[PDB]
């Protein structure tokens, strides 16, 4: 079979030869008890850079030793790219949400061999699902592979905004001391109201990590969590996002982007927020009106905004969120720590083994069953 | 009475007229049940900048309306300072550990009226205790006022080092995207071994906040915590710091500086650390050999170092820790968030009311009873 794998470029100073550490923590399951990926083997050392071009998700030896073709490229955009040229006869396409190779109706129609669209990562925002369905293309994701990674990024970001860490660090880095300039915008998180929009794998992991900070936890979602969960975390439920915002010191967005959630954070909804609110958004950039957030921070409606997600993406050089005051942004990276990569490289391989060997692919992985078993 | 209060300078662009938010979270007690400060009243709005010169810990109206003198200055160093000139007849001296007015044997001998040395903050490292004792000078601190603040800074720092947040943020801030450059040094914290040196008010608060990150928690201290605590947090005890280091991915120092703990982290002890270890130190700068840590990060023995404490302090412009690789430093600020200030301003006043009215000063506040009641 032909496998077409899109990955992001190596580091600008080359693919690493050494790493900061020698191994990764051992984990057997995800919270709720979903098992970590189970491929028959892996051909990498966990902790290696796998999601960049030279890493190849550690797939090459496995696929080639099995008679397959693997083409890896970062060149994915527009009709002349290596991706689109190689797509025409690829059986399997793989990319990460961090460098997604979009499978539009057009591209799918051109993909005459396409049997599987694998997300090395979580989700399928880059794949046209109806089109996949109309061609019996299996769409699979490595469910849960980086839900925890993102939740940690979220909590890191919340603390850092509230405590004014990034300007404080700049004072240090630049030869300053300047205690008052550091702390005239710095608070403790303790006993603030923090709310999450959605309590899925990410948002729940976030809530659990926030709890011993002694914050008041709020959430809203399509449906409530079990009562036992709401009770162990002392959660306050809100039927709507709009109901939740006004009481929150911090709001974190851990929800899907939909027609209906687009620009859900905009100039008018931002008035529902408490003055000096903080927003963390590792969900989707377009959940927020880009200039509406920039305005709220110039105004002081918001005392902080952070995330790793942007519109559009990659963020152009001049995106206002790079430089707006009290921002704590990163490029789109939370679910691509080396740790997460090791998991999703393993699950990507697990899925391909099942797919090629005619074994069922985990139900939790399947978004669209094509001609795969489940 | 004459009160001599040393505080740090206002922000470089002036004492703030507005603040990011309108109020602070309500808290009644500290973990373990010590009550928050109880002065008869306060003359500030919690959330105001109190620890800088213009804030005056919110003390002026209280002291002056009671017939006292308050002198506030940031000028505290050497024999010609406002501090040392005013000291000669001050009954009460107050400073913060963030801008400590050192009460040396010499200065105490010169302090002919000195009856009380109040730390607006925690501890007494800047006060000569024997000398205080030899003069029946009461030494009091606002115990617990910022133990939580520091613990939050610690956890923020740990996450940020492990996940490579600060370089990732710089890429964003500078117009980059560069996923691989961000994440080739970025890991999840989940299931790492984290250890604290000491589990006092700070270190325990840290352990509790680390627990739902799913880390393996280790500690060492002079004595073990109760078994019930060790059990609820699944803690692994180590008799010595040296026993603990080798198994830890992250080590956080939450212990006192002593003759015996000085440079306890140095070129030889750093070999006991796992390769790519992270160190967080919000305890005292001299717990660590300054250039030994700089060396370990150039070498890769350590994959991260962060704290807000330095030797000496303020850190000179050229202190290597400002610019060494994978540092996550701030100036000395963790226990001086606006939140913490509100607490220690209130406890400072509480102590002075007791002191001046001839009521006992809380036992938990007293370090040296002088001629105060307890």
């Amino acid at each position: 079979a032909k496998v077409l794998c899109v990955l992001y470029d190596d580091p600008v100073d080359g693919y690493p030869k050494t790493y900061a550490r020698d191994d990764l923590p051992k984990i057997d399951h995800y919270p709720g008890g979903q098992t970590l990926p189970t491929p028959k083997a892996i051909d990498f050392t966990p902790g290696q850079l796998l999601g960049s071009v030279s890493g190849e998700l550690g797939l090459r030896k496995y696929l080639e030793s099995n008679g397959h073709t693997l083409v890896v490229t970062s060149d994915k955009d527009g009709p002349d790219s290596v991706f689109e040229r190689e797509l025409v006869d690829a059986d399997v396409v793989i990319s990460q949400p961090f460098w997604p190779a979009y499978l539009t109706p057009e591209r799918i129609a051109k993909a005459k061999n396409l049997k599987l669209a694998l997300t090395a990562g979580i989700g399928s925002d880059h794949v046209d699902l109806q089109s996949a369905i109309d061609r019996n293309v299996t769409v699979a994701e490595v469910t849960y592979c980086n839900s925890i990674s993102v939740a940690e990024h979220v909590v890191m970001m919340i603390l850092s905004l509230v405590r004014n860490y990034l300007p404080s660090h700049e004072w240090a880095r630049k030869g300053g001391w300047n205690i008052a300039d550091c702390v005239s915008h710095a608070y403790d998180l303790e006993a603030m109201h923090v709310g999450t929009v959605a309590a899925g794998r990410i948002g729940l992991a976030v809530l659990r990590r926030l709890a011993p900070f002694d914050v008041h936890l709020h959430y809203t979602d399509r449906h409530r969590l079990p009562e036992s969960v709401e009770k162990e975390l002392n959660l306050t439920w809100h039927a709507t996002r709009e109901d939740m915002y006004p009481v929150c010191d911090v709001v974190t967005l851990n929800c899907p982007l939909h027609p209906e959630t687009e620009h859900m954070i905009n100039d008018e909804t931002l008035k529902l927020f408490k003055r000096g609110a903080y927003i963390v958004n590792t969900a989707r950039g377009k959940l927020c009106d880009r200039d509406a957030v920039a305005r709220a921070l110039e105004s002081g409606r918001l005392a902080g905004y952070a995330g790793d997600v942007w519109f559009p993406q990659p963020a152009p050089k001049d995106h206002p969120w790079r430089t707006m005051p009290y921002n704590g942004m990163t490029p789109h990276i939370s679910g691509t720590t080396l740790t997460a990569q090791a998991r999703y490289a393993a699950g990507t391989r697990e899925i391909l083994e099942c797919f090629f060997e005619g074994r069922p692919i985990r139900d939790e992985y399947l978004i669209v069953q094509g001609g795969a078993l489940a």
